[PDB]
């Protein structure tokens, strides 16, 4: 889920593009502090928001996670990424949650939609809103 101040695109950028630290424990603090819980796992794509927007321009395909959605797009090329996995839960004090980090080079499939009319910048009419899968 996302805090109310974010559009889906801004939340996608916060969860999957802006890895504030190369260390998962530190990077996850941002997502967890906003979600008010320690997310079990999360992937950070080491690419730019602009690159993902362009992936939104690739052919539409069925989303692996949902056979009823057709707003997904394949990255075409692989990108470096870091997958974070929760190793030490701490619902009472989320700042104490620790994560493992797994580096990899994989393709990704993202779901894209038209931007939030009132809050997303007009610069990008189409934006990524969900990371459906990494391969």
């Amino acid at each position: 889920m996302k805090p109310p101040q974010f559009t889906w695109a801004q939340w996608f950028e916060t969860q999957h593009i802006n890895m504030t630290s190369q260390q998962c424990t530190n990077a996850m603090q941002v997502i967890n502090n906003y979600q008010r819980r320690c997310k079990n796992q999360n992937t950070f794509l080491l690419t730019t928001f602009a690159n993902v927007v362009n992936v939104c321009g690739n052919p539409n395909m069925t989303c692996p996670s949902n056979k009823t959605r057709k707003n997904c797009h394949h990255s075409g090329s692989q990108v470096p990424l870091i997958h974070c996995n929760l190793t030490t839960p701490s619902p009472q004090n989320i700042s104490n949650c620790r994560y493992a980090q797994t580096p990899a080079n994989m393709f990704y499939i993202v779901a894209c939609d038209n931007r939030d009319q009132r809050r997303d910048p007009p610069q990008y009419p189409v934006v990524p809103v969900h990371l459906d899968r990494i391969i």
